Formats: structure tokens, sequence, C-alpha cells
């Protein structure tokens, strides 16, 4: 049969055939789970070739009748919700207001967190450093970051289980979501009460004649993709991350000491994450060569970030933690190009606070199962384990 992917949903450990791959067909025919074919690109010089070259379109991957990576969870046109947000002239407000340097949020994570970490130590072993850090840390830092109630938190958070699952067919569940949480943000805007984070600000623009013609669709859609976006992607790679420093008691006890270290550390974490669980999807909109294949127009790609940030030529020794690279941000994690990630810095700053705050109150902080037993997620846009469960 044609090769499918994904390969696994374990976030623990990258399959062997990777690196093969790599090797021997960098750039290789696979088929999707809606039954497409598409081009998996697995090594870092051919990963950023095509993240770099805008003629491989996240927007177009959401055209009717293109081979398809898995179901749209949100409409067509938000596919494109960063152009959609430039075009808007909004960019520079929105990358100011999710700025990790804001005052007072670095302070109010790492009370987060603080608070967190002391109700499990309360509560005694063993404890879910998912459900019950990890992904509430996220939670609060991306209310705070909109400027919501914080108690509204959890229901928005509840809908991420289904809006990022990566399905063969469109999810009934994921729309009902989407319209509510859509209704939620238009009345927040609409809400003279809000008026500091990301949503007191489009407040404040969607009745400046500066952005008169802005639709009140595009400023809710901001408000449920930030969220959205940001909560998954930092509560999952917060989770898996802490799996891998638990993995390495050495490196554990390394930024234990000296925390000063723990930027690095997590830079290194970023690195060899596997949160992502399916590469970046792009559809050619010309015919353009790729190592030995020429892509044709139309046909769907697919960026393994994994591939690129395992690389053995770019990442010497890849499956080791190493503080002192010499090209340590140069890993995708974040992506490249056009759509590189724009909460990256919010992100490096929640997993680095998270961390320090919770080496400082669990220095010994374990597995409390075989890692073996352990859940993943299947048929989801990340990697992770249904539960963390840890001792200390
Ligand atoms: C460790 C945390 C995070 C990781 C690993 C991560 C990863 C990524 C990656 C790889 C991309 C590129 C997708 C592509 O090119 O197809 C991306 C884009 C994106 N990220 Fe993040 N992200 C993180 C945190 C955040 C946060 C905190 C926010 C917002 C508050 C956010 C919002 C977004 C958005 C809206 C996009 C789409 C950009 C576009 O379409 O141009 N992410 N992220
Ligand atoms: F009910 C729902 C339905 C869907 C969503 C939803 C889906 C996708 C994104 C954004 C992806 C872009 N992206 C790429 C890499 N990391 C992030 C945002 C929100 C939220 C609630």
């Amino acid at each position: 049969v044609l090769l499918e992917v994904p390969f696994s949903a374990r976030g623990d450990r990258i399959p062997d055939a990777v690196a093969e791959l790599r090797t021997r067909e960098p750039i290789r025919k696979v088929r999707t789970i809606t039954g497409a074919e598409a081009w998996l690109v697995s090594s870092y010089a051919l990963c950023t070739q095509v993240l770099e070259d805008r003629r491989f379109s996240m927007k177009e991957t959401a055209a009717a009748g293109a081979p398809r990576l898995n179901a749209l969870t949100v409409p067509p046109e938000v596919v494109n919700n960063m152009g959609n947000i430039a075009d808007a002239g909004l960019r520079k407000a929105v990358m100011k207001a999710i700025t990790p340097k804001a005052p007072g949020l670095e302070q109010f994570l790492r009370d987060t967190a603080n608070s967190l970490l002391d109700n499990l130590i309360t509560e005694g072993a063993p404890a879910d450093l998912r459900n019950d850090f990890a992904d509430p840390l996220a939670t609060a830092l991306h209310c705070k970051v909109l400027g919501i109630p914080q108690e509204d938190g959890p229901k928005l958070f509840r809908s991420l289980s289904i809006a990022f699952m990566s399905s063969a067919d469109p999810i009934p569940a994921a729309k009902i979501n989407w319209d509510r949480d859509i209704e939620y943000m238009a009345g927040i805007l609409e809400n003279p009460n809000i008026t500091t984070g990301l949503m007191g600000e489009l407040s404040r623009l969607r009745k400046d004649p500066a952005y008169s013609h802005v639709s009140d669709e595009l400023f809710a859609t901001i408000g449920v993709t930030f969220f959205g976006a940001g909560v998954i992607s930092t509560g999952s790679f917060l989770t898996t991350a802490l799996i891998s420093l638990i993995q390495r008691p050495q490196l554990r006890n390394l930024l234990h000491e000296k925390p000063e270290l723990i930027p690095a550390g997590v830079e290194e974490l970023l690195r060899i994450n596997l949160s992502f669980a399916d590469g970046l999807p792009r559809l050619a909109t010309a015919d353009i060569q790729v190592g030995d294949v020429l892509v044709r127009k139309g046909e769907l790609v697919l960026v393994l970030l994994e591939g690129a940030n395992f690389d053995p030529e770019h990442f010497p020794n890849p499956g080791s933690i190493e503080l002192d690279r010499p090209n340590p941000t140069s890993h995708l994690a974040f992506g490249r190009g056009q759509h590189f990630c724009p909460g990256s810095a919010l992100g490096r700053r929640h997993a680095q606070i998270g961390i320090e705050a919770l080496l400082k109150k669990m220095p010994g902080v374990d597995l409390a199962v075989p890692i073996d037993q352990l859940v993943w997620r299947t048929r989801f846009q990340r990697r992770i384990p249904e539960r963390l469960p840890v001792l200390w």
C-alpha cells in the first residue's frame, strides 16, 4: 500500500522510520486520512524550501476540490486568517497584544503556575500535569491575554478537543462549537467592561473610523482563533516538554540547580517536540521542483516538522538535548516564512515560566506510571497524553 500518514500518535519518541525516509526519500508520496495523495517532506533543506516559497500556499489548501490532509474545522475563509488580519491593517495591534512583555503578564503566569502546583501538592500524588497544570495554565494565560473573564476559560477550552481534531470528514460538533464561540466573542466586543488585552484593543479599533469597514466577523474570528491556537499549542507543548524533561533526570536536575539555563533548555525542548501530529499543509500553485520531485500545480505538500528538527545534517546528534548548540533557534517548531507563528514569544514564555515553577515546587517530579501507559490522543492535530500522572 501507499505509505499512510501520520505514522504514530505517540509524542514520546520519534519513529525510526522518519530517519530512513529522510535519508532515502526526503520528499515521498503518502496517503492522508481522507484518501488523498500528498508529498511528505522530511529534511531540513526541503522543509525550509517549501515554507519559504509562498507558491506553496496555505490559503489554497481550503479550495473546494483540493486534495486534503483532513477536513476543515473552520470556515474556508478563516484558513487565510492571518492574511485577513494583515489586509485589515490589524497585524501590529494583534502582535502588541500577545507579547509576553505586557505589564504584569509574566507575574500573572508565575502566580497562576505556583497556585496550580500548590493545589496539587495539597491534594497529594499522583497528579495529572496535563489536565490539572499545563492546560489550565495555558487557558488562564489566554484569558488574560484576550482580556476576557477567567471564569469563561474552561467552557472555551472544552471546544478544543473537537476544534483541533484531524478528521477524514466534517465534524458537526466543530461547527456547533465554532458558531457558539464566535457569538461569545461578538458579545465580548459589545461589552463595555472589556478594556484590556487583545479583545479590549479590538473593541476599541472596531469603533475607530480608521478601521470602520473591518467586519464584525473578522474581529470575533480573531478572538476565537487566537484563543484556540494559543491554548492548544501552549498546553500541548508544555505537556510533552514535561515528559521529555522527566525522561531526562540529569537535565531535570541541572535546570533545577541552574534555572538560568531554562530558556536554553526550552529552546531544545521546542526543537525535539513532537506536538504537531501532521505535517504543515500547503497546496502548490505552480509546478515546482523539490529535491528529486517535480511537484505539480494543485498537489498537496506536507512539511514534517520533526523531519527538519531531527535532521542530523543541521542538528548533529539530534536526539540529544544540548544547551550550547550554535544554531539553537533555527528549528522549525514555530514554522518558517510567511506563516511563522505570531505567538512564538508568548509560547516560549509560557513554557519557561511553567517549567521554572514546577522544578522549584516539585524538584523530584517523576512519572507515576510506566511511560508506555500514557494514552496518546488519536486523529488530532496535536500529539498529547490524555493524562500525565506524576509523583514527586
Ligand atoms: C509552544 C507554543 C506554540 C507552538 C509550538 C506553535 C506552533 C505553530 C506553528 C508550527 C505554526 C505554523 C503553521 C503553518 O505554517 O502551517 C503556527 C502558526 C500559528 N500560531 Fe502558533 N504555536 C505556539 C503558540 C501560539 C500562541 C501562544 C498563539 C496565539 C496566542 C499562536 C497562534 C498561531 C496562529 C494564529 C498561527 C497561524 C499563522 C498563519 O496562518 O500565518 N501560536 N504556530
Ligand atoms: F469550535 C472551534 C473550531 C475551530 C477552532 C480553531 C481551529 C483552528 C485554528 C487555527 C489553526 C492554525 N494553526 C496552525 C498551527 N497552529 C495553529 C483556530 C481555531 C476553534 C473553535
